[PDB]
């Protein structure tokens, strides 16, 4: 996150790190055995870690569980970024409690101009490289789809939306991707793509996910 603040330990308890011997994206945290995350940030050998602030520290709130199976949207393509979505099941279930909790599934697609949360271990310049160890957060509004086109010519699909702000300096960027966009206290958007970060004219591109609302649901009742 560019141009974010510190969100305070456990704040976004549905905030999830995928590990792989490091922190490599986020996720959501959508039921007890559940994580939704980005397609692009699919790997063999996920551990989930729940209830985290720093990565580097156990602070006492963790819950690190192997992922069982990883589930890529069917039609995610990896040219285009469409569709860029996967399911993550955990071995065992998450403890549910006031700093580990699920995000509520969208019901209708967020409103343009909605202020949302986003969150993540990202990177923290547009020039040159900073990670943090703590939870970075992000309030930015959805942009109307005329200027997430504008923005991206050619590139935008109906299951993508842009949010930010086009003048740049506050963005998501590289590692936290899968991460959330909360609105309403729903989850309608994962980190996805964008070139740069917090760049003039580019805003964040990010998964709609209301668009997925029925395959997220038929697919958790089958596995
Ligand atoms: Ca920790």
């Amino acid at each position: 996150i560019v141009g974010g603040y510190t969100c305070g330990a456990n704040t976004v308890p549905y905030q999830v790190s995928l590990n792989s011997g490091y922190h490599f994206c986020g996720g959501s945290l959508i039921n007890s055995q559940w994580v939704v995350s980005a397609a692009h940030c699919y790997k063999s050998g996920i551990q989930v870690r729940l209830g985290e602030d720093n990565i580097n520290v156990v602070e006492g709130n963790e819950q690190f569980i192997s992922a069982s199976k990883s589930i890529v949207h069917p039609s995610y393509n990896s040219n285009t970024l469409n569709n860029d979505i996967m399911l993550i099941k955990l071995k065992s279930a998450a403890s549910l409690n006031s700093r580990v909790a699920s995000i509520s599934l969208p019901t209708s697609c967020a409103s343009a101009g909605t202020q949302c949360l986003i969150s993540g271990w990202g990177n923290t310049k547009s020039s040159g490289t900073s990670y943090p160890d703590v939870l970075k957060c992000l309030k930015a509004p959805i942009l109307s789809d005329s200027s997430c086109k504008s923005a991206y010519p050619g590139q935008i699909t109906s299951n993508m939306f842009c949010a930010g702000y086009l003048e740049g300096g506050k963005d998501s960027c590289q590692g936290d991707s899968g991460g959330p966009v909360v609105c309403s206290g729903k989850l309608q958007g994962i980190v996805s793509w964008g070139s740069g970060c917090a760049q003039k004219n580019k805003p964040g591109v990010y998964t709609k996910v209301c668009n997925y609302v029925s395959w997220i649901k038929q697919t958790i009742a089958s596995n």
